[PDB]
């Protein structure tokens, strides 16, 4: 039972999702010209994935621009750096990333929109699990993540109600592997995974002043097939969520969200500051 790597993977997995929403609700706040926005999201939660509860925590750094490509389109590019971590009975895994993503959002006038969502990442995993009596298994894998996402959104108001809804699909590559250092030490075999995701949701900005906004979010989140990261050697979520963009002055801009995502056996607290500059 080597289910840390499934998990550690897993939970990568889940995290780059929430990554991706944060390019993605980039997207939106733009008004004028080109903004330059860097960002500190942190993630903790527990998860209980097939019979074995973990700890998730985890930090993404991103720097990113976003700007008016057209009188209708906006677009997106992001660079993340991530560390995260993930503990189980017996094991734990830190996990290093890095990852672009990039976004492209069009307007039909003011009625609606589309957003086209793109990532390509990297990951590292270095496992640790005890086997013994003061004895450990070290294992290190790479993989790769791609996230394609395609999302509508119509944008209902006294303050806005945006309605938004669409589909992400994940390609996770992950390299074979094996642990050194133990005599019970395990190798697993490259594996490939492609899993549709379908997500709903509520944004309700309500300004504040000329200068400050605060939004509540409340949203849905499913796979809608198999999300296996098993090595060879499915729940709705509901996420409800807070926010609040403000403009200091002379092109700066701040950024607070927080969320929570749950389902059966899932709970995770998403954060998020951004700083941010308008030229
Ligand atoms: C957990 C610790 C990590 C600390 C590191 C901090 C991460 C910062 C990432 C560094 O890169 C920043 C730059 O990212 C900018 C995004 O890329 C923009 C590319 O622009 C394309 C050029 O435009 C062409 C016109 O279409």
């Amino acid at each position: 039972a080597a289910t840390v790597y499934a998990d550690s993977t897993a939970a990568h997995a889940d995290m780059q999702g929430r990554r991706l929403k944060a390019v993605s609700d980039g997207l939106d706040h733009n008004g004028t010209g080109l903004r330059v926005i860097a960002q500190t999201q942190q993630d903790g939660g527990t998860w209980e994935q097939g019979g074995v509860e973990g700890k998730m925590r985890g930090s993404t750094q991103t720097v990113g621009i976003a700007a008016k490509t057209g009188e209708n389109t906006t677009a997106a590019a992001t660079l993340g750096m991530g560390r995260s971590t993930w503990s189980e009975n017996s094991a734990n895994a830190k996990t290093d990333s890095i990852s672009l993503f990039a976004g492209i959002r069009h307007d039909a006038g003011d009625i609606g929109y589309l957003k086209g969502l793109f990532s390509y990442g990297r990951y590292k995993n270095s496992i640790s699990r005890s086997t013994g009596a003061d004895e450990h298994a070290e294992g290190s894998v790479n993989g790769t993540l791609m996230q394609l996402g395609a999302l509508g959104g119509v944008n209902v108001p006294t303050g806005d109600l945006t309605v938004e809804g669409g589909l992400r699909y994940d390609l996770l590559k992950q390299d074979a592997f094996a642990e050194k250092g133990s005599a019970l030490g395990w190798s697993g075999n490259s594996l490939t995974e492609g899993t549709l995701v379908g997500l709903a949701g509520l944004k309700l900005s309500q300004p504040l002043s000329d200068k400050a906004v605060l939004f509540a979010t409340a949203g849905v989140e499913r796979d809608l097939n198999g999300r296996d990261y098993t090595v060879t050697g499915p729940h709705t979520r509901l996420v409800a969520g807070l926010g609040a963009d403000v403009e200091f002055g002379n092109g700066w801009n701040g950024l607070a969200r927080y969320s929570y995502a749950g389902s059966k056996q899932y709970g995770n607290h998403s954060g998020r500051v951004g700083v941010g500059y308008r030229f």
